[PDB]
């Protein structure tokens, strides 16, 4: 597993 | 203190 983000500005496990 | 990532891609508190 590994870390996990979005971008929308906005920025948030798998 | 917060949370802090920099984009340069590649992506990393105080």
């Amino acid at each position: 597993a590994a870390i996990i983000g979005l971008m929308v500005a906005k920025f948030x496990y798998k």
